[PDB]
């Protein structure tokens, strides 16, 4: 990639073609670089007994992808999830062009610019994974849903080992990367990027809901050949009755006493609030009772972690006056702040179709008894709040969203278990690559005798053009039996003053609810 | 398409090549490109009962070559228009080029241009038809007539469907399209575009005026060997005779009675009006009367729409004092705003030619009996007023103008009847394709620290360059053995300060007529 | 086709395989035939003015698929329209077999059921066309939507001309026709017939909405470059001002006398009643002044014809108190009788659709003068209450319902217009061959001297076997680059006691809503 100065060097590319059972997306967007950390590299650190940490603020931005509205469309989205059992990254090819450099000059009042031909700008792909991996955080950054939306370029920044809960004090382990001491590839207007990158294999994503529940996988109308004890006394009232050992066929009716061969997957209990202000218990955010205290969470090296989006488990409704972690939650429309206290205001999301295969996130996984029963005790009956695997289980992952994640990293660590992101999406080894781009810095006017002391003034300077990704994703077919019609992602937002999914009368694009994938539905 | 800074990317042509029977316009014209509703999309809507309107305005600009003038010169219509008896598009080429974009700079007083040799511009060609088709509205923004006339790019807008007749608000039905969602070409200073389309068949225009006149079709020698009854008595008057049935052999003289094999062509009967003020009779253009309610109009869900150009029907004379819907009515030379009340001051159309197939606009069809007549009554005379297609009809269509449209889409709908544009033209179903263009934006100076904010601030700019268009037109040569001299569009504007058809002393281009097509002539 | 007794003579297939842009159902449903007529030709005919009637009834009956629900399910008519914006009949396969003749023998008491052997069969399609054609009426007879439901097969019975008004009595003209006079295929058990059809190329049905309406296909940000009048006045008031020619250039915000290029399509006005019993006006069944009378018909030869069905034009809704014909009434899920009294039993189905581009049924077409505009006259303003075909007009067809037919023959009439069936569906020259089938008689115990008296005495007889239609269906994909989601059909029946579309407690197969076709959306 390398031509003139009056040549375009890419041009703008927003497909959508679908096919068979492979759909793959293209997208374009503008973007915008400053100069970051003004040129250098400054350690982070920032003693906050749990919120402690410790790191690094890069010159370097970088392109993020990793959220699914970027590349498809309301209508597509709709599309993939409205007749297929499920989708899959396969490969993905990016590009950066049109590169421009701007050189600004504050004058006595205000800024004007103009155009630096001769500035370079750098990009390089860390395709070797070495470095920290930030583009799975489920932070902001990546490309804007709306394909004529213009966006900033974030900052690359990564976190180091805290160790202790007290202190960012760092160790001899805590390590410092530096972004100059990778091959990066030098641009100027009229040169480009490209890289392409295939995606590891990976499990569909399952993309419907489960029409039978666990617990009612047999034949309503047919006894088991399996016996098992009905009850230890005569009466209908505890402890008391002529006392004996009733044992029955297991037919029929009974159903919450048959034999099964699967059990509901693990699960780790939840607080539940409730939206309606008054129905919760008066904690405070700061403070050495804060929400966190009472909130299920973690405990790594005595710092806490809120066990946000934690186990795949069934969550409460969008709709239901109770929420919960485990609920991911997403700004409305109209909410633009760091805060807000109108339920109301914001996005519920819900993965109330789990309740055919996990436990409930808010009650409990089961009960156990705390001791054993005798003629002459009957036990406390305890609670089964947090249960492991344990052979037999089986569940379902959480749902996949419009503007959620698409994949993330798996962390570099001998053994896990069942690798899906917890925020959802794909659990990779070796995921896209994060692209690093950084504006070249150019000494301002230099002395006239010698200094061994490093350059300060600095031209100031920005740069801007596009970039393109495209995606290729594998896709499922259903092929069902299924008689009765299925539930499908329909439109009847009634009638609207400007119409929903597109820009209002000011010109601002904003996306109305989130929708997921989990529309169409399979048994068990 | 792509070389050099300094370098023009294409050249100036504006032939003319005529020969047997294919004419071969080539044209050229230079524009200038702002950046409409500074960069967004903006929800277009306004709830005005029948006016009711919904929709969106984009970014994007548009090229227009819908009008004949755009690409023959008054001679070539001539010349055309008084030796051929039809025409027809073939094929076109378009081609942008030379394309320049300018960045602006409003100093502490007044403004200054320089050129941002390294910003781009986009086009590219909805040649899949899927975006509402509004080169065909007959509305403002094709090339300039006078090849020497610097234009403005029309800004890109479109309707979505009016549910009601009350509000503006739209359905779920109600669609938003993008332009960035497309694959766009990028330029540069150096690079440039360029299309060709293939009209489809297409039935040759008339360009002719009828000689024999349908009613009169016979041999003016000669008795039919038919008969029909001639009257029901025997006087001179009315309800009194020695009432007899009187049959004739239907014989010269008569042939208003004769019998025919033809009928007149389907109406919708117009309401006449007078250029001298006070022979019209006081209607109000607001109100609860509006002249829309006395003007024969269509109503489509609750909403009205005035039947405008209507039905081919023979319409007023150019010169009579009375006119009416159905008449194309164009701007004079010296008007010069939204409004005028002298009729002098504009450019009246006129269908008098079609007198010899079609029924006259503002008079009737025919007449039809109001029931059964008998010896105890004479039924009521009732009037024709709308009549629609009836097995052995046959019609002329409206004629084509110099600064009339050129061609239309077909509704996209099952089912219609005889496509041919009403404001008049080629009815195609793919026509040639809308070509898009917009400025790319330009980040001006950005934010240090990072923003998941859009962004807002942009450098000014504008970008300006030529386009050129070619169209094979094939043409029919007539071969009539017409003794007599035919008419013929001659100059005759005799003597004059500033000759016509040119530019004045202050250098302005006018058009001084609205000119036809239909000089020559052809029997039935 | 021909093998044993203790041999299977076909096996049963119901698939369903969707594909590229082609889907092949296939279905096969359990019969019964029992002995028409007693094997009898019986001569029909009732002078019942206007429901006058002649004709015959026939000892044959009749396969009928011409029912949408026949071959789709629920679910495949949802994958259907969710995703393609037309279809159409490509191909067809029926194959009757698994014969099996029954005798019964009515014991003192009850009936005895026995099977004959050799008894045989009858079979064979009318593919010359030359009998009338039924199977297009619109009505009962075609296969049961659920699959597990046995049928009763039709009895064939035609209609002759009605020469009059008054009485059926009969012509030289009207026609007697004998299946028997036709090469019938015998079959026993161990046979089988078999056949195959190709639909002629016909158009693919709509599938879609507009977005766009027909009055408001322009750029709503400029101006035409027509002019028109606007008021002939100055004040706002009707017949007062100072009188004058007032003229605009026809821009924004006006619209309703934008000069357009089409206009809506032919209709014809239709009363419209309210589904709330007291808001209409209490016309009676049957008398001199019966509904027919005042409900918009037909006349041939003195005859009424409710123009039921009738124009494609825009109708009320679903949900609104109006309705009227031009609405397609199924009866509801609950509703078994040939009477009701509460609109909520039966089912709605409406064109409101249509309302882009069509008329509204029950309001008009648009507006007329009733005479010519004076200085010192201001003419009544007619209304628009039928208008036929004229130049320019483009309009959308009926809908396709889940439980509508499929195709009609298109009569046998030098000329028509726009051959579209009116009930809804594909208008075929020679549409799927009408199969016939009857019982052979079996003369019962005869005399023992000759008589030339033609038999009376016949076993009773039944016959059952199954039947299979398989028709490959060609569908079209959409591909818009609509941005927003569109509208789908879902289930959203909320919760239930029984599952909808699917049987209930008591094994009973009901169809809850009607299903259209026109979900995804087109622009015009
Ligand atoms: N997103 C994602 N990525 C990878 N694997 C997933 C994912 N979701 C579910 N699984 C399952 C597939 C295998 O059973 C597995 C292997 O983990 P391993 O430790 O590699 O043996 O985890
Ligand atoms: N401008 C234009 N375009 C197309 N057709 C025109 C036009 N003018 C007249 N006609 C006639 C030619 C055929 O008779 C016809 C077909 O309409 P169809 O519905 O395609 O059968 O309409
Ligand atoms: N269902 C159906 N069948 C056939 N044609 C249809 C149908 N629906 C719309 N049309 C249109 C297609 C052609 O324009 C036409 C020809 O009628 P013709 O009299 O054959 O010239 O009618």
């Amino acid at each position: 990639g390398a031509d003139g100065v009056g040549n375009a060097s890419g041009d703008w590319h927003c497909d959508s073609t679908w096919s068979e059972g492979h759909v793959t997306t293209t997208s374009t967007r503008t973007w915008v670089l400053p100069t970051y950390n003004n040129h250098l590299y400054k350690r982070l650190g920032e003693s906050l007994q749990s919120n402690t940490y410790n790191g690094f603020s890069t010159p370097w931005g970088y392109f993020d992808f990793n959220r699914f509205h970027c590349h498809f469309s309301p209508r597509d989205w709709q599309r993939l999830i409205n007749n297929n059992w499920g989708m899959r990254p396969k490969a993905m090819r990016v590009k950066i062009f049109n590169i421009q450099v701007k050189e600004v000059t504050t004058s006595n009042g205000e800024t004007t610019v103009a155009n630096n031909l001769t500035s370079t700008v750098q990009i390089f792909a860390d395709s070797s994974y070495e470095l920290p991996y930030v583009m799975d955080a489920g932070q902001e950054g990546s490309l804007p849903p709306f394909p004529n939306d213009v966006f900033m370029v974030p900052q690359y920044g990564y976190c180091g080992l805290v160790t202790g809960n007290t202190s960012q004090q760092q160790t001899d382990r805590n390590a410092f990367y530096c972004l100059e001491y990778f091959p990066s590839q030098m641009l100027r207007t009229g040169n480009n990027f490209e890289i392409t990158y295939s995606f590891e294999k990976v499990p569909f994503h399952s993309m419907y809901a489960h029409s039978q529940s666990l617990d009612r996988l047999m034949n309503p109308l047919i006894d088991q050949y399996l016996w098992g004890l009905q009850s230890t006394t005569t009466g209908t009232t505890l402890n008391a009755g002529t006392a004996t050992t009733n044992f029955t066929k297991l037919r029929p009716t009974n159903f919450s006493n048959f034999k099964k061969n699967w059990l509901p997957g693990p699960s780790i209990k939840q607080q539940g609030f409730s939206k309606t202000a008054n129905q919760n218990y008066k904690i405070p955010a700061t403070g050495s009772d804060s929400l966190i205290k009472y909130e299920t969470h973690s405990t790594l090296d005595g710092r806490w972690s809120a066990l946000t989006p934690g186990p795949p488990m069934a969550t409460a409704g969008p709709a239901d006056s109770k929420f919960s972690n485990s609920q991911l939650i997403f700004a409305g429309p109209k909410q633009n702040g760091n805060t807000a206290t109108v339920p109301g205001t914001l996005i519920f999301t819900s993965e109330e179709e789990l309740a055919a295969t996990n436990a409930t996130d808010t009650d409990m996984w089961g009960n156990l008894p705390g001791g054993d029963q005798s003629n002459s005790n009957l036990p406390t009956v305890d609670r089964l709040t947090a249960l492991g695997a344990v052979p037999g289980m089986v569940w379902q992952n959480r749902d996949i969203y419009y503007q959620g994640p698409i994949w993330a990293k798996i962390p570099h660590t001998d053994g896990h278990f069942h690798p899906s992101p917890l925020i959802g999406g794909f659990g990779l080894k070796h995921p896209p690559p994060q692209i690093f781009i950084k504006n070249t810095p150019v000494p301002a006017n230099p002395a006239t005798t010698f200094s061994s002391t490093p350059v300060n003034s600095f031209i100031t300077q920005y740069s801007t053009g596009q970039v393109s990704v495209q995606i290729d994703w594998e896709i499922q077919k259903e092929r069902s039996k299924r008689w009765n019609p299925e539930v499908q992602f329909t439109s009847n937002y009634g009638q609207q003053n400007s119409l929903l999914w597109a820009p209002d009368a000011a010109g601002k694009y904003t996306e109305p609810r989130a929708i997921g994938t989990r529309y169409l539905t399979h048994h068990l």
